[PDB]
Parts: structure tokens; C-alpha cells; sequence
């Protein structure tokens, strides 16, 4: 009788999961109906920003927790504070405390206060790296604790890096590093960051930034443990990854199901390398499932986001589908653990979580267009056209522009 909107993205292993996982709540509530509206991870900001614009907004969607401020400034997300308290079967004291009040505002701060939404997950992203090709290139395995320096993550990138098949060609490479998805632990680990402490300085221009974005560029251009630009371009460096030609690449829990499928050598999970702080770092991710304020059906539709969020057999699904780690963190702890379960080391995961792991630094602006703007440029630098220093100097005040249109948006938008 009674029909509900859901949106959300995903790769094709995440949709697949999610689907399931909409059928299992449908078996569950017979009297409500999903419709799926999905897309993939870079066409959904555009695909939501233009039905949040027509006032068309999907019953339940995912959303990015930096738009949570201005998403209860304009009255798009409801206040589920009251549906999620009683709901009995769930207590959100189970999940992440992390990712639970990232979607938490009391009005003036986020962490505190009211629900807007509930954690899809936390998306720790894990280095991993393929233990197969070093064991037939009998190099020391990553020690699982104690992060490599840069100059012996080069070093051993560089042992991994050959002609295989004696061909006379290269056909294996130490790494192949994604500058969108992996530059923010080289720069955090050099203690540098994208803005200032208070949020609200560009500080892209500091030596030390400079310096892990340089670093950063140079392992395709200068130490050369990457293919080059159109080997990436003929096949890209996920892709290689994935058929085992690379040494090193990057792990978040959704990639498991896909990495289930596809790869065939043994691969495990460590530290990422240490710059000037010998503290490894990286981002820990997360997306908030939303309900809309226009909603008709607020009492199901939340029912849906507790049900992926929250509830252990939706959970559990997910969870046994390979896309995400448990949201509970009991589960969490004892999915660790268990041996049957790869990586060997998915308590790096864990240890991302709540050791090393930093949030992007749209988490803590308005919006994003400042940081969309340093990566909308940025390719000449790493393929060696510009100089990190040459960029970030000319980056900045149009980054620093949009931030302060950031600040004073809100300003206006909160009263
Ligand atoms: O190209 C290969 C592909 O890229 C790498 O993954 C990067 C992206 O992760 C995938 O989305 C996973 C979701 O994102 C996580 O949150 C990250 C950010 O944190 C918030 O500030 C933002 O709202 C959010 O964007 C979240 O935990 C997780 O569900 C997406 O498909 C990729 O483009 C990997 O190397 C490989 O999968
Ligand atoms: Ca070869």
C-alpha cells in the first residue's frame, strides 16, 4: 500500500548487495514497497543536487556529511531523532560513535544533538599489498605495525618494479597511487593538511604540503615505480591492481566483494608510509542515509535507514556481501579476529578507525568547492608539467575565495 524512494551509489557490487539487502526489508514490511533509484559514485552529487533543486527529494538517500549543515538550513533532511528512540531493537550505542555523530546538530554544531541521518558505514582505507609478488621476489614482507619511511616505500617500490618476462619490457610496477583517493595520508603524515586548524585558512601553500605533493608526483615522474601516463591511460592502475601487476594499491571495505571476484593473488593490509611525523595516516570515510522532510511516510522511511544502518540482519547482509565492515562495533571487533575472514590483517581496518584515520576536510566546511577546485587543476602537476610549489602559490586564493564564499553562505543560510 504504501511506496517508498530510495537513492543511492554504488559500484556494481555495491548495488547488487543493496538490492538484496532492499528485498530482505520488503520480506520483512510486505505492506512497503521500494523504489530504487541508483546510480554510479561520480554521477550521484549531480543526480541529488538536481532533485534537492526541484524540491523532489527520494524518501531515503544517501548523503556526504559535509552538506549535513546546509541540508538542515534549507529543510531537507528530517529530524529522525524521535523515530530512531522508539524504534525498540536498536540502540545506536552498539555503532560507531564516530559514525554515528557525524550526522548528529544541535542547531549551531555537528556531534551533538538532534539525528538528520545514520551511518551507511565507516570506510577506513586500508594500504594494501600483493604478498604473492613479494614472495616471488623474495623481498621482506611489510611489517604489519611499523610503517616504511618514504625513502624505503621508494625503495622497496623500486625492488618490485621489472620485466618479468624477460621480454625487455616492463610488466610489474611498485605501486600505481590514485592522487584523488591517496594524496591525503602522504600530506597528513607529513603534519600538513588542506586548511588550517581553525578551518578556515587555505594552507595548501606550507613547505611540508608542498612537500607530499611533490613526493607524491614524483613516484610516477621521478622514481618511475608506477606505469607511466599512457600505460595508465591504456589501462588504469585499479584495473592493474587488480590483475596483479602491482605491489602496492589501496583497500576499503567496499572493494572486498569485488576484490573476492576478480583477484587471484594473496594480498594483506598494513600502515601506510610514515612522512616527517612517523605517524601513518589516512582517511576514514563515511555516507549518511538521510530521510526527506517531505517525506510521506516518515515512520517506514526511517524504518528503511535503520534497517541498512542499524539493524543486525540487514547488517549482517551487508556484511557477509563483502561491501562493508560491521557497523556494530562488537561485530566489528569479533569479525576482526576471526582467521576464516581476508585479509589476514582486516584489523587494520580497525586500527584506521581508531588510531590513524582522518575525516576529508569538507567535513568540517559548508561546502566543498574550495578543495573541488585544488583537485580541478591538479593534473599538470602529477604528470610532471608543474611543479607542486608552481600550483598550490596559484592555487590558493581561488581556493581561499570559494572557502570564504563557503563561510559567509552559511552565515547567511543559518539565520
Ligand atoms: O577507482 C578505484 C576505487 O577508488 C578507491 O575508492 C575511492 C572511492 O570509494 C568509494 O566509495 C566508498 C564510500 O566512500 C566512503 O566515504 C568517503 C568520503 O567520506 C565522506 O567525507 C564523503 O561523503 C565520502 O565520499 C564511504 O565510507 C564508503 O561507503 C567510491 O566508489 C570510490 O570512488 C578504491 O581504490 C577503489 O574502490
Ligand atoms: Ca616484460
Amino acid at each position: 500500500k504504501i511506496e517508498l524512494t530510495f537513492m543511492f551509489r554504488g559500484q556494481p557490487q555495491e548495488q547488487t548487495a543493496y538490492k538484496n539487502v532492499v528485498k530482505k526489508f520488503e520480506e520483512k514490511h510486505p505492506n512497503v514497497k521500494v523504489n530504487i533509484v541508483v546510480t554510479s559514485p561520480d554521477q550521484y552529487a549531480t543526480k541529488l543536487r538536481a532533485a534537492i533543486a526541484g524540491r523532489k527529494i527520494p524518501d531515503v538517500f544517501y548523503f556526504n556529511p559535509g552538506e549535513l549543515r546546509a541540508y538542515v538550513n534549507s529543510n531537507v533532511l528530517l529530524d529522525i531523532t524521535k523515530y530512531v528512540e522508539n524504534s525498540k531493537g536498536v540502540n545506536l550505542q552498539d555503532i560507531w560513535e564516530k559514525g554515528v555523530n557525524k550526522y548528529r546538530f544541535d542547531g549551531e554544531k555537528v556531534g551533538q544533538g538532534n539525528l538528520y541521518g545514520l551511518p551507511k558505514d565507516l570506510g577506513p582505507f586500508a594500504l594494501g599489498y600483493n604478498k604473492t609478488m613479494f614472495e616471488k621476489a623474495g623481498i621482506p614482507l611489510p611489517d604489519k605495525d611499523k610503517p616504511y619511511t618514504w625513502q624505503e616505500f621508494i625503495d622497496v617500490c623500486k625492488k618490485l618494479t621489472k620485466d618479468t618476462n624477460g621480454d625487455g619490457k616492463l610488466d610489474q610496477w611498485g605501486t600505481g597511487l590514485n592522487a584523488t583517493w591517496t594524496l591525503q595520508g602522504f600530506v597528513w603524515s607529513n603534519g600538513a593538511d588542506w586548511i588550517d586548524e581553525s578551518k578556515t585558512k587555505v594552507t595548501v601553500d606550507d613547505p611540508k604540503f608542498i612537500e607530499a605533493l611533490q613526493f607524491f608526483a614524483d613516484m610516477q615522474n621521478k622514481y618511475k615505480v608506477t606505469p607511466s601516463i599512457a600505460e595508465a591511460q591504456t589501462l588504469d592502475t585499479y584495473q592493474r591492481w587488480l590483475r596483479g601487476q602491482l605491489g602496492f594499491f589501496p583497500v576499503g571495505p567496499w572493494d572486498l566483494a569485488a576484490f573476492d571476484q576478480q583477484i587471484k593473488f594473496e594480498y594483506d593490509l598494513i600502515p601506510w608510509p610514515a612522512g616527517s611525523t612517523g605517524k601513518p595516516a589516512t582517511w576514514v570515510g563515511s555516507l549518511g542515509i538521510g530521510v526527506s522532510s517531505m517525506t510521506k511516510h516518515p515512520k517506514e522511511a526511517v524504518e528503511l535507514a535503520l534497517y541498512l544502518s542499524a539493524d543486525p540482519e540487514g547488517q549482517k547482509a551487508l556484511v557477509d556481501q563483502r561491501v562493508q565492515l560491521p557497523n556494530s562495533v562488537k561485530v566489528a571487533e569479533e569479525w576482526a579476529k576471526d582467521p576464516s575472514i581476508k585479509p589476514a590483517n582486516k584489523q587494520e581496518f580497525l586500527d584506521i578507525i581508531n588510531d590513524y584515520g582522518h575525516s576529508f576536510p569538507t567535513e568540517y566546511t559548508y561546502n566543498g568547492e574550495w578543495y573541488d577546485e585544488f583537485y580541478r587543476n591538479l593534473q599538470p602537476v602529477l604528470d610532471g608539467k608543474m611543479s607542486a610549489e608552481e600550483y598550490v602559490k596559484k592555487a590558493k586564493p581561488k581556493m581561499q575565495k570559494l572557502l570564504d564564499q563557503a563561510i559567509e553562505q552559511e552565515k547567511q543560510a543559518s539565520k
